[PDB]
């Protein structure tokens, strides 16, 4: 088949969905593209390079709320960017595992830069802007990984038998959205406090 | 060597530290214990069973702040339990990945039960108690996974070149502790609000 970057990534994401991250190999990708493994190697050197590229492409294709809108509040921005990040990770099988394994791109750096500038323009120190973005990112990756890795591996007390029911309710969105508001409000409280004991 | 449960788990955790989760195999474990693979199988059927057991043992050995102290506030409890959970995951290589792959034990259920009862005794609804515990857990697993998976794979803008410096500062503790306070304060605000628009 055609072996330009875009076509290779397309095939690899389709494979990812069929196999999961642990099952994804260059040998299967070559089979999927109708080529010998040495032909693939010219284009993609190893699994690591493949996954690095997938991780970037997934956000490039699907994380379309990475930047604030004209006039958006920083609360609203973090909320929107978290939801979008979440959706993008969930779009592919083991997507969050794919994401975790990566160090960031230059574009992601331009984008992260604009995000930190935005935060600091809104009254955050560099540190606190970064801490906030990091905590959203951690909380989001954590929740998706649990949603996703719940599937990988496949008699209860009053509250817990039922904790499990409350959860086997939707995909994880309610709990996710609820903790997200709690986090943002926490940041609010912090930012508003300035040097006052809080 | 001796092949009681405890000895097998000990050897397996030591192997985990030498190999990481992806590198851990029953064949290496058997070599480490001085036995043939069919002998090991009697004791541990596969990698999956092995990892399930490790995940439980790691928290049993090292997550020693899983329950509130006499008279402890729920804020203080979540803070302490988060720090402890964090430390336990960090104690072994790929520890958070080990943890993620698991569904919980019966003991973890007794323990989680007591935690949800504690939360509800303090004024949380079941839902909100669960949402809070989940968000702490997600945020913590997220942060540790990034700390840890930062290692697995091994020119910057004013703020970001420096975002990276702020981070390459400690292990992740500062950012973690800071987001943890933000989360707890968010829960506080929520709980205190009752039915008032907040
Ligand atoms: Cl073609
Ligand atoms: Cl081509
Ligand atoms: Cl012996
Ligand atoms: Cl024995």
């Amino acid at each position: 088949s055609r072996l330009n970057r875009e076509s290779v990534i397309d095939a690899a994401l389709e494979l990812l969905n069929e196999t999961g991250i642990d099952g994804l190999t260059t040998r299967k990708l070559a089979q999927k593209l109708g080529i010998e493994q040495p032909t693939l190697y010219w284009h993609v050197k190893n699994k690591r390079a493949l996954l690095d590229a997938l991780a970037v492409e997934i956000l490039a294709r699907h994380h379309d709320y990475s930047l604030p809108a004209a006039g958006e509040s920083w609360q609203s921005f973090l909320r929107n960017a978290a939801m979008s990040f979440r959706r993008a990770l969930l779009r592919y099988r083991d997507g969050a595992k794919v994401h975790l394994g990566t160090r960031p791109d230059e574009k992601q750096y331009d984008t992260v830069e604009t995000q930190l500038r935005f935060m600091t323009e809104n009254g955050f120190s560099l540190r606190d802007g970064l801490y906030a973005i990091s905590a959203v990112s951690h909380f989001t990756l954590g929740a998706v990984l649990e949603q996703q890795e719940h599937t990988a591996a496949l008699n209860l007390p009053p509250l817990l038998r039922e904790a499990l029911q409350i959860m086997d309710s939707d995909d994880g969105e309610q709990a996710f959205l609820h903790g997200l508001e709690s986090l943002i409000r926490g940041f609010e409280v912090q930012l508003t406090a300035l040097l006052q004991i809080v």
